[PDB]
């Protein structure tokens, strides 16, 4: 019959926020980007469709307040263009300036904008005043737009091509209302599920390609949002905080959870040898690490699954990858495929791995870094997810 009308918002687009300053132990200084009387455009794709929207924005890794002086949406007809009749003033508390305090975040008003699922919207803030925003997701994968004054209502950022991103500046999710019964699938993990050398502007992440497999297939109520970090770690800081410190945030408050894919570790493993060599950790602290995470989501409800490290032989040999880095993947990919606490594996190593050589990527889906997956790979991790465990 009817389907009871109480509406609720489900998060239909994320972005994990990193500190951009945070450097590795003996590493210098680096410097985050600043914005002064700009407007920056961002453009993401909507998973999950509905009536009116939220914006969640963040000053999460401030060092001090932040003002968004002005924050708009549209539909995006690319590029930088927007559907200017769609514009919409984006309010906090009724107002459409905001500070954010550091290390705060905040869920916009609802806006009034139906929007459908796997179309992209954009997203424009406007700083008036010279803002440090260390708050970012790093590895968009997508081109961000920055041009002078307040060009939030623009129907294109007028700048120079110089004048792009491919980051994200304090935008951390995008969440939708619906009255119908909805599924939200986090895929939590690092630059393999950022979705690193997959083709810019081009949705071919490999959570993009499992939301594509999903709406094919007539589940247009099952969404698909991105906790990737590329550079993530589970026990230590860098890149982006330790999948330990951000699960709570990333992985079990994202709204309207019912399911997490967890792919991480293997820069646990590959950091050692020499971007951090005091930054070793076994596979039984990784293997710990993630029995926390797995006993806090099914506490919540959520249906956890846990991906197997994907093979990564030839991956900058001996300072990287190494003998010890491959003995520990082995521990914890035999401690994954045995578990019964999770509940399913997604055996992402066995859909990857090279036929002539199971240590090594195939190379079909191989980027050429040997640690990467490219498009076709990013492809072939989607379709190897069996989509009715995420039902
Ligand atoms: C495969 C891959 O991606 O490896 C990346 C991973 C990082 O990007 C993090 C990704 O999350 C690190 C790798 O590039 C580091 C280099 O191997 C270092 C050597 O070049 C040092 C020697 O040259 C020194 C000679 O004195
Ligand atoms: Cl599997």
């Amino acid at each position: 019959g009817l389907v009871p009308r109480g509406s609720h918002m489900y998060a239909s687009w994320t972005a994990s926020m990193s500190d951009a300053t945070q450097v590795l132990p003996g590493a210098a200084p680096a410097a985050s980007q600043s914005f002064n009387n700009q407007t920056v455009r961002h453009v993401l794709r909507l998973s999950l469709g509905g009536n009116t929207l939220r914006v969640k924005v963040s000053n999460l890794f401030g060092k001090s307040p932040i003002t968004f002086t002005a924050v708009r949406v549209a539909k995006s007809t690319g590029q930088s263009n927007i559907d200017v009749s769609t514009d919409k003033s984006v309010t906090f508390n009724g107002q459409a300036s905001v500070t954010l305090e550091a290390g705060t975040e905040l869920v916009s008003d609802a806006v009034n904008l139906e929007v459908a699922p796997l179309t992209n919207i954009a997203v424009s803030m406007y700083f008036s005043s010279p803002t440090a925003m260390p708050t970012v997701h790093a590895l968009g994968v997508q081109t961000a737009f920055i041009g002078a004054g307040n060009q939030t209502a623009a129907t294109s950022i007028s700048a120079a091509a110089a004048d792009q991103s491919q980051s994200y500046y304090g935008l951390t999710a995008l969440e939708v209302s619906s009255i119908q019964k909805t599924n939200v699938v986090v895929t939590f993990g690092d630059a393999i599920t950022d979705g690193y050398k997959s083709t810019v502007d081009a949705s071919k992440r490999y959570p993009n390609q499992l939301d594509d497999r999903l709406k094919t297939a007539g589940f247009s109520r099952i969404g698909v949002v991105n906790q990737g970090i590329s550079g993530n770690r589970w026990l230590n800081d860098f890149s982006g905080p330790s999948g330990t410190s951000r699960f709570d945030r990333d992985v079990l408050n994202v709204t309207g959870i019912t399911h997490a894919i967890i792919l991480l570790g293997v820069n646990d493993l590959g950091f050692s040898a020499w971007l951090a060599p005091t930054q070793t950790v076994t596979a039984e602290q990784v293997i710990a690490a993630m029995t926390t995470a797995i006993v806090k989501a099914k506490a919540k409800g959520i249906k956890v699954f846990v991906g197997t490290i994907i093979p990564f032989k030839g991956a900058s040999m001996g300072y990287y990858y190494t003998d010890a880095a491959e003995a520990k993947r082995q521990t914890i990919n035999t401690f994954i495929r045995n578990s019964k606490e999770i509940d399913g594996v997604i055996d992402f190593a066995d859909a990857l791995k090279n036929p002539a050589d199971p240590l090594t990527i195939n190379p079909i889906y191989d980027s050429g870094d040997a640690l990467h997956p490219n498009d076709a790979g990013y492809e072939a991790m989607a379709a190897a997810i069996d989509l009715s465990k995420l039902q």
